[PDB]
């Protein structure tokens, strides 16, 4: 029994492999808690500030039932901007050093990567990063990982198949990230060709001894891993080149027809909202994995707040 | 002590006359628990989910209160299309399934009919319709049913004006169809010719054994009445007979005039929020009930939380 | 231990002298209860309805951890005006009058002034005015004045500046006003003349015995005073005069170049938010005091709203 390592949760940098272990352990114990038919304790008279700049419900209310299954209390806005209906303006280290008198732990969601850390740097609570903008999203990193090593039983020795907008993908890069790791990996770059992974991801995973491979055939790529994680490609990221759209109109989309080529021990992931890019029929297969790995986001995220809070 | 009969509270189609009225005396008891100063600890550990995809305060803060009054706690949205800030998108069934893993109970307010059907049968846990769009509203149902038995004293024997824009109201059509299921009941149908009931429910009350009566006269049906259900008449119904408008106009408000020749054990009702069909000087009047009727949706709402989660 | 005296804490001119240092006691009890490791259940069983009609995220979040501090819970809207989705309309008095009975204290922020008065006189439950329209913010006030004593150590014989916008200045209008209730106190209006403060508090003042003095010159003035108490200069006050906006640029600034005229033992005040009139170096000086203001605002409102529900 201990401080927690970390003042605060930003970046997945910020995670070495054990640590990553340890959390995951905690995790399964927030688990057993969540199930209980017990109110939990843990956090009770602890106050969580939910500091939303844009509306963003899933991860939101993730964050808010993680507080109260563990007992604690929230404070919520979605409009943080707004800091006073009289008087206009806000700014970030004003508002972080007045709700802190208010709260103990910040839960924040800002629009402009590179908040969250100003925002650690400045408060004197600890301050979880719900979501840094087109930055950091590291408890969404954190229960990607989690869920392969819930649904897979492992993390070393696996296949992941990272499928869609991965040039622009946040949460593929940071799932490539924290898998980097572990040992025996081997991550398929699943896309077209214009929204391919970008080199420095791609060098990290080298230079991380993780072996990888591009794709344009997810047929294929599909019958070999133990993950296919999928996420949307956006009709605009094709600019003037509907040619490509078209070309890659049905390609990248997971299907009952695509399930039938997989083995029966890989599962589906998508970090959800998701679009067409996987069918209403697939979600009846015991293989899709993207409403358990929602709730696996409420145990991460128990495990922080109770972490950060009181310690190991 | 059993479970309740039901799985999830949608329609007002779902009861009967035996279900009313034990509901009717949950709410009862209900009323005890709210007026005790002790904290109730009935539904502690339970989270309720306020999934609401517009603002409608009134009944959200009805639902929240009591959720609170039983002891559970609240996660609330009223921007539940916004799944996520940072990718577009929402899909009903994915809400669900995500949310259902925050949660013990989910409250939905969609802006489309037949969503809360839906809901309920992809959900693994109960499931309340608070406004299903231009669709059904069960509770504003039973409320206004359940504030006539606690004001009247009976709903056997009893005439019930409904007042006010009948072919297009949500509530007076579901409180006729749910009044029917009582005996030796009369309904008023008073009303300007263009905006009177529908042939549906016509029909049902007659097959249903009810008495009714068309009227354009309020002064006249009032006196007769133990109970006036007021709602407005939106100008825009009219279209461009300002004629009819005109001819319409101070013929369908409650005010102290029409006060005065009702009986003295008659009521006011009215689902609120009200405009002008009833003036400010009728607050004052014992027989004001709408205040008093509004309570009694927290009591309702407070039965049927307990009843799905805990049952009888 | 006896009853609070007053029903609702609407405007500055409920409060004497004596009222104000009895509350300022309470809020130094309130502020051993928040600094407990121990959950407080002072409040255990009632209900704050939290009731804006514009977002307001500081002063709301405020209140909402003052009554979770003391164990009481909470229900918001940032959204009063959508009392129903479906049916257009609002009207304060039925609003009031439908939420009271989910509630037992309602904390009002409306738009125009004079609703917090209504709505007290219409509620048979307390109300807290936390901000009518353009109207009085009296917990702003209260705040402003327990700093004051908090960090000065006394009310009595102090120099007070209360600098920027005076014509329209909403809390350094109720700040003076709180402070002529107390012995020699001078207070200097520190702005360009065409926002200098009115003549009806320079009047009141005067009748009052406080001293006061009208200045162009901050530099000077801070020297001498225990409090500057700064707020901003809308640019829009100026009009088409930008030759004074010219000449008063740099002049009303609060910068490190200002502390070292101060006084060691006088402090800087803000209500927050704040545009460029104080700059980001003065934050470090142990005397920039506005982030201990505004953690002030919680002991103040945990103080009222336990006095206001359980008394003395
Ligand atoms: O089709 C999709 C759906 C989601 N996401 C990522 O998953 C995150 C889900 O977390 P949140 O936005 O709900 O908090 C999004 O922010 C986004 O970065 C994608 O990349 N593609
Ligand atoms: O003048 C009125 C006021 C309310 N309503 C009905 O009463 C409901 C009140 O419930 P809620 O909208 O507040 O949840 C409305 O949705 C609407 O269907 C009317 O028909 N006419
Ligand atoms: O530069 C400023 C900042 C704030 N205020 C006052 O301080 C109040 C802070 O309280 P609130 O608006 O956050 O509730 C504002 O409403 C406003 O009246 C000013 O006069 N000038």
């Amino acid at each position: 029994p201990h401080m927690f390592e970390l003042s605060d949760v930003i970046e997945g940098k910020q995670f070495d492999r054990e640590m990553l272990s340890a959390i995951f352990d905690v995790a399964r114990e927030m688990e057993k808690i969540e199930k209980s038919s017990s109110q939990s304790e843990i956090l009770k008279g602890y106050l969580m500030a939910t500091l939303f700049y844009e509306p963003s419900t899933r991860t939101r209310l993730s964050f808010e039932s993680a507080m109260k299954r563990l007992g604690g209390e929230v404070l919520t806005t979605e409009n943080a901007r707004e800091f006073s209906s009289a008087a206009k303006g806000e700014t970030l280290e004003d508002t972080i050093r007045t709700v802190e008198g208010y709260s103990d732990i910040i839960v924040m969601r800002h629009f402009e990567s590179g908040a969250a850390r100003k925002a650690a740097a400045t408060a004197n609570i600890p301050v979880i990063n719900a979501g840094d903008g087109p930055g950091e999203h590291p408890t969404q990193a954190l229960l990607d990982v989690y869920t392969i090593q819930s649904e897979i039983g492992k993390l070393d020795g696996i296949s992941v198949a990272l499928v869609g907008d991965l040039a622009n993908g946040r949460t593929v890069r940071s799932l490539a990230y924290l898998l980097a790791k572990f040992k025996d990996v081997k991550i398929y770059f699943v896309s077209p060709e214009i929204v391919k992974m970008k080199d420095d991801i791609k060098d990290y995973l080298t230079s991380s001894g993780v072996e990888w491979e591009e794709s344009s055939d997810l047929m294929e790529v599909a019958s070999k891993c133990d993950v296919v994680y999928q996420t949307r490609i956006q009709r605009e990221r094709f600019g003037e080149r509907l040619d490509l759209y078209e070309a890659a109109r049905g390609k990248f989309i997971v299907d009952k027809d695509l399930l039938g080529v997989m083995q029966k021990k890989a599962i589906i992931m998508h970090p959800l909202p998701r679009l067409d890019e996987i069918t209403a029929d697939v979600d009846a297969d015991p293989r899709a994995a993207y409403f358990r790995q929602a709730k696996n986001g409420l145990f991460i995220r128990m495990a922080l707040l109770k972490l950060l809070l009181v310690g190991w």
